[PDB]
């Protein structure tokens, strides 16, 4: 049907099969498929997710035109991916004027001033993470990275979102923990999402049956939990709060909002759920990738510890202002996010026929930016498969195009939790690297292989040795 669009436009790409399209080439994952297409078809190519045409662009000026210049007019929304129910109101999934209103109401929640008031909360569980790591390091047994960092990530979320203080690693069956730990990333290559891709006409059938990709038992638990909190926080009003929930509760009074608009009780819960979803498995994945590189590159881990002890002597606790002063820490995070951009791709839907930078894009075509393929392009990065934090030093960081290196996207629809996630991971790294040093063991995959699913995660869970400093 549509499997002749890119042929008439003179656009190269893999030859699509009927019904399926190009989904069969996903057997090596999204990342490998983008790398192969880039090497075989050049600067632009086209493929099909079932019937949906997708045009991949690599020109930085063209990427800027899609993500920045033509955002509000042409490339405003992301691709609909399945039955979302009321989670259609999540700012990541929202569309058109609905997204712009949510982006206006939610942007003051993520200012650097509001984050600084959240720093003492995040640093508290950095000390909790250390204590839980001291107990495991004294056993001498190797530590699974996803477990200790998923627990830290969960501790920060429950406290920064709703002011609920739990030690997730040691209280694993708290009803608040047991449900929030079910908010796992979406494997768009699993049997269900592949079937939704081949049968996109079945999505309206699943929506009327109230079938949601998010667990309905988990969403109901949070909708009732937020309701009880909003009622309870109306009594204990004199306690000044700083968590994400109260910033959204206060923003529900349009008379005190800079946008002169108000948040819905339905929308507020939707963002609270998507904030947990966006921060839980993502923060632990990046922190695990970082610690793998530091352990497999002891010179980088030592130099990072030397900078930390220089900025924070005598195991001084990390603060907001001191984390910004650590540049090699910023270079370790940035270089890891280059090798592992967990978003893999950036997508926008074309709302109307447009010709940008000398190329005609039809209406309804999903324009995709291959972040993983561009982060490892040997044209822009020398020895791209190597972990070299010096690429982001103050000397060479100016040679980095903001549209080739897009770990948090770009434009008005960039990651709204970029500064928070950067501050959260850095606070964890400082406390962890102050007290510990991470070494490989025989059960560590020294040549790290990545999973072939739809998630940018290690094939085998990263496991390392923890040894106490002094
Ligand atoms: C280190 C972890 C994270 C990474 C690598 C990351 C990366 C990204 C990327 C690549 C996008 C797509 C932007 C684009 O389309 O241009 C995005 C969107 C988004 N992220 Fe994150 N993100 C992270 C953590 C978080 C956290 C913790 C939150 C919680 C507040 C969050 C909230 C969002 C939201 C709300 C959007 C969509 C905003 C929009 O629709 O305008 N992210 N993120
Ligand atoms: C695995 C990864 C990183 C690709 C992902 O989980 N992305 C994502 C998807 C959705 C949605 F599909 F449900 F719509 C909402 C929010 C986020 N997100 C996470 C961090 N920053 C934004």
């Amino acid at each position: 049907h549509s499997h002749g669009l890119f042929k008439k436009l003179g656009i190269p790409g893999p030859t699509p099969l009927p019904f399926l399209g190009n989904i069969l080439s996903y057997h090596k994952g999204f990342c490998m498929f983008d790398m192969e297409c880039h090497k075989k078809y050049g600067k632009v190519w086209g493929f099909y997710d079932g019937q949906q045409p997708v045009l991949a662009i690599t020109d930085p000026d063209m990427i800027k035109t899609v993500l920045v210049k033509e955002c509000y007019s042409v490339f405003t929304n992301r691709r609909p991916f399945g039955p979302v129910g009321f989670m259609k109101s999540a700012i990541s999934i929202a569309e058109d004027e609905e997204w712009k209103r949510l982006r206006s109401l939610l942007s003051p929640t993520f200012t650097s001033g509001k984050l600084k008031e959240m720093v003492p909360i995040i640093a508290q569980y950095g000390d909790v993470l250390v204590r839980n790591l001291r107990r495991e390091a004294e056993t001498g047994k190797p530590v699974t990275l996803k477990d200790v960092f998923g627990a830290y990530s969960m501790d920060v979320i429950t406290s920064t979102s709703f002011g609920v203080n739990i030690d997730s690693l040691n209280n694993p069956q708290d009803p608040f923990v047991e449900n929030t730990k079910k908010l796992l990333r979406f494997d768009f290559l699993d049997p269900f999402f592949l079937s939704i891709t081949v049968f996109p006409f079945l999505i309206p059938i699943l929506e009327v049956l109230n079938i949601c990709v998010f667990p309905r038992e988990v969403t109901n638990f949070l909708r009732k939990s937020v309701k009880r909190m909003k009622e309870s926080r109306l009594e204990d009003t004199q306690k000044h709060r700083v968590d994400f929930l109260q910033l959204m509760i206060d923003s529900q009074n349009s008379k005190e909002t800079e946008s002169h608009k108000a948040l819905s009780d339905l929308e507020l819960v939707a963002q609270s759920i998507i904030f947990i979803f966006a921060g839980y498995e993502t923060t632990s994945s990046v922190l695990s990738f970082i610690m793998y590189e530091l352990a497999t590159h002891p010179d980088v881990q030592q130099k990072l510890q030397e900078e930390i002890d220089a900025v924070l002597p005598n195991k001084a606790p990390p603060t907001y202002d001191t984390v910004l002063q650590m540049e090699y820490l910023d270079m370790v995070v940035n270089e890891t996010l280059r090798l592992f951009p967990i978003a893999m791709r950036l997508e926008r839907v074309c709302k109307k026929d447009v010709e940008i930078n000398g190329m005609f894009i039809p209406k309804g075509v999903v324009v995709m930016i291959p972040s993983y393929a561009l982060h490892r392009d040997p044209k822009y990065w020398t020895e791209p498969e190597k972990f070299l934090p010096e690429r982001f030093s103050k000397k060479n960081k100016d040679n980095i195009d903001p549209y080739i290196y897009t770990p948090f996207g770009s434009g008005p629809r960039n990651c709204i939790g970029m500064r928070f996630a950067l501050m959260n991971m850095k606070l964890a790294l400082i406390r962890v690297l102050q007290n510990f040093s991470f070494k490989p063991c025989k059960e560590t995959q020294i040549p790290l292989k990545l999973s072939l699913g739809g998630l940018l995660q290690p094939e085998k869970p990263v496991v390392l040795k923890v040894e106490s400093r002094d």
